[PDB]
RNA sequence: CCCCCCCCCGGGGGGGG
RNA sequence: CCCCCCCCCGGGGGGGG
C-alpha cells in the first residue's frame, strides 16, 4: 500500500463539472482513461482510448478508431457485459456539447463540434463547423474523460443519474474502493487493464489535512507522498537526504489578479496601468512563495510549445512613483476579493491581498479585502451579482494549449461566468485566438498566441503574478515518480524498492 | 476445432539514440 | 525515457476451411 496526502479543495470524481483551472486531478487521471494523452513539450499524441486517427483533407472531420479488448471496471455497484466501444465516446461527449460544463462551455466547445457519431463499433466520426487545430488536445485534457454509457443506462433506469459522478466506473489504472467525503479515497488495481498494470496493489489518497499538516503526516510515516508542501517549511528540508527527496515542475499555474470590467472606474486604462505599477511583484513573489515560483510578466508558460523565446519587458512593472502621481488624486476605494481556500498558485492568499492593499495605500487607494467562499463566489457568478473591483484568483492546467487557458479566462461569452472573471470582452483578442486555430502549424499558431499575449499586457483585463513550481516530497523508499508539467503524477508506474 | 492476415497489449532479445 | 527490428505469449477483428 501507499498512501499520497493532498488537499481536499474542490475534490470530485468528475472534472467536467467541478470548476475549471484549480486542481491536476490526480485520482480521477487513475480512475477514467481519455481518447489521447499529452505527455511531452512537443505535443505528440499518445494513442489512449484511440490507437489512431486520421483527418480529412478539409480539416472538418476526424476519425478516431478505437482500441478493440478494453474493460470497464467491475465494482460492487456495476458489472459491465461489454468492452468499451463507440457508444461509450459518444455519449461522453454529446453529454458536454449538451447533445453545466465549466471548462467545456468556456472553451464553447459546442461551437467547435458539430456532431459525434459512431460509423462502426470501433471508429467515431467528429466533425467540426471550420477547421480546428485545437479539438485533439481538449480531447487529451484532463476534462475529456470517457464514461461508461452501459452504466449510465442501467442508472437513468432508475433515476440514480447522480450516482455516475458518486460511485464511479472507469477503464483506467485503478478504480475506487470506497471513500469518505473530505477523509479519504481508497484505490484498488484494475487487474483487467488494457495496458501495463500498476505495480502497487493499494492506494489511499488521504485528503483530510492542511498544507501545515501534510509534512507532519510524511515525517511521521503515515503517508509516502505529500504534495504542495507549506513553504517556510521547503526551508526545513535538505536535497541530499538518503530518507527522502523532492520534485519540482514548471508548467501552467499562474497567480494573477483580474479587473472587473463590469465597474465603470476599471474601464480607465490609466487606473488599471497605474494599479499594475503600484504593486511590487518582486517583493510578493520573494515573501508569499520564498523560492518557489517567479514573477509573471507573461501569461503562456515556457514549457509551452506555443511560448515565445524574447520574454520582453511588461511596460507596468512596479514604479511606485508613476502609479502614485497617477492615482493618489482620485481619491479610490477598490473592493478586492480573495477566494478562501488552498490553491495550488497561491500558498497565502490574504497575506498576498494585505500585501497588495498596503502597495496601493502607498499609491493613495483605498483597498477592503473581502474573504469570500468558492460556494458563495459561484453563486454571485451564476446569478451575475458580483460587485468586487479587484479580484485574486489563477489557473493551473496540464493542458498547455493556450486555446485551453487563455480563452476561458479572457475570450468574449455568457457562459464563461466562472472562469471569464474580467468580464472582458476584446474582438481583436478573439480574432487572435480564432486565427490560432486555423492553422496546424505550431510557430504559426505560436504567433497569433503572441499577439493575444502582447495585448493582454498592454489592455490590462489581468495582472498576472508568479508563476509558480509544483512541488512534492516522496519517500526514498519510492520510485517510479514523475513530476512533469504536462499532467498529474501517474500513480501506475510507483512502486517500492 | 483449425489455418492464414491485420491490429493491440505484455515479456525477452538485438540495434540506434 | 524513447524509437526501430526480431521472437514468444495474450486478446480482438477480418478471410478461408
Ligand atoms: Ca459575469
Amino acid at each position: 500500500g501507499l498512501t499520497y496526502c493532498t488537499h481536499a479543495s474542490g475534490f470530485s470524481f468528475n472534472p467536467q463539472t467541478a470548476d475549471a483551472g484549480t486542481s491536476m486531478n490526480v485520482v480521477t487521471e487513475q480512475i477514467y482513461n481519455k481518447l489521447f494523452d499529452i505527455k511531452n513539450h512537443s505535443a505528440t499524441l499518445t494513442p489512449m482510448l484511440a490507437q489512431s486517427y486520421s483527418i480529412s483533407a478539409d480539416g472538418k472531420e476526424i476519425l478516431l478508431n478505437l482500441r478493440h479488448g478494453v474493460k470497464f471496471h467491475q465494482t460492487p455497484w456495476f458489472t459491465p457485459t461489454r468492452d468499451f466501444n463507440a457508444e461509450d465516446v459518444v455519449f461522453s461527449i454529446n453529454r458536454v456539447l449538451g447533445h453545466r460544463f465549466p471548462y467545456f462551455d468556456s472553451i464553447k466547445l459546442n461551437e467547435k463540434i458539430k456532431s459525434v457519431t459512431a460509423l462502426s463499433p470501433y471508429q467515431v466520426k467528429i466533425e467540426l463547423f471550420a477547421p480546428d487545430s485545437s479539438i485533439l488536445s481538449h480531447l487529451a485534457s484532463q476534462y475529456a474523460i470517457i464514461f461508461s454509457q452501459e452504466y449510465a443506462y442501467q442508472l437513468s433506469a432508475d433515476d440514480n443519474l447522480a450516482q455516475l459522478d458518486t460511485h464511479p466506473v472507469g477503464t483506467g489504472p485503478y478504480q475506487v474502493k470506497d471513500y469518505v467525503y473530505n477523509q479519504y479515497v481508497r484505490l484498488v488495481r484494475n487487474e483487467n487493464y488494457w495496458k501495463k498494470e500498476a505495480k502497487i496493489e493499494h492506494i489511499i489518497v488521504d485528503l483530510s489535512t492542511d498544507r501545515s499538516g501534510r509534512l507532519v503526516k510524511f515525517f511521521n510515516n503515515e503517508c509516502q507522498i505529500a504534495s504542495y508542501p507549506e513553504v517556510s517549511q521547503i526551508g526545513l528540508l535538505k536535497n541530499d537526504d538518503k530518507h527522502y527527496y523532492m520534485q519540482s515542475t514548471d508548467g501552467m499555474n499562474l497567480a494573477y489578479l483580474a479587473f472587473n470590467f463590469d465597474k465603470p472606474l476599471m474601464r480607465d486604462h490609466e487606473i488599471r496601468a497605474a494599479i499594475s505599477q503600484s504593486l511590487n511583484r518582486a517583493r510578493i513573489i520573494h515573501s508569499i512563495y520564498h523560492n518557489t515560483a517567479t514573477v509573471a510578466n507573461n501569461i503562456i508558460p515556457e514549457v509551452s510549445w506555443a511560448s515565445t523565446v524574447n520574454t520582453p519587458e511588461f511596460e507596468f512593472d512596479y514604479h511606485p512613483k508613476i502609479a502614485k502621481n497617477k492615482l493618489a488624486d482620485k481619491n479610490l476605494l477598490l473592493n478586492l476579493w480573495v477566494i478562501n481556500e488552498e490553491q495550488v498558485y497561491n500558498p497565502a492568499p490574504f497575506k498576498m491581498a494585505e500585501m497588495i492593499k498596503w502597495d496601493l495605500a502607498q499609491a493613495g487607494v483605498k483597498v477592503k479585502v473581502r474573504a469570500v467562499t468558492r460556494p458563495f463566489l459561484t453563486a454571485q457568478l451564476r446569478n451575475q451579482s458580483e460587485n468586487y473591483d479587484l479580484i485574486l484568483s489563477g489557473w493551473l492546467a496540464g493542458n498547455l494549449d493556450p486555446d485551453g487557458f487563455m480563452r476561458p479566462i479572457l475570450s468574449c461569452g455568457t457562459k464563461n461566468e466562472l472562469t471569464n472573471l474580467s468580464n472582458w470582452c476584446n474582438e481583436e483578442f478573439d480574432q487572435f485566438m480564432d486565427r490560432a486555430i486555423t492553422t496546424s502549424h505550431l510557430s504559426s499558431r505560436a504567433k497569433a498566441y503572441n499577439e493575444a499575449q502582447e495585448l493582454v499586457l498592454r489592455e490590462l483585463p489581468i495582472i498576472p503574478i508568479a508563476n509558480v513550481k509544483r512541488i512534492l516530497v516522496a519517500n526514498s523508499r519510492v520510485k517510479g515518480v514523475k513530476m512533469t508539467p504536462f499532467g498529474s503524477l501517474d500513480f501506475s508506474t510507483l512502486y517500492f524498492i
